[PDB]
């Protein structure tokens, strides 16, 4: 449910659209947690 969460099995073209949803504008530091 997570950004972090979703990022695993979504695919990178909407990594943005699920950081944006969350709130989360640091989407570059949440790839960084997901690698």
């Amino acid at each position: 449910e997570d950004v972090w969460e979703i990022l695993r099995q979504a695919p990178p073209s909407e990594y943005e659209r699920i950081a944006f949803q969350h709130g989360v504008t640091d989407l570059r530091g949440m790839l960084k947690r997901l690698k």
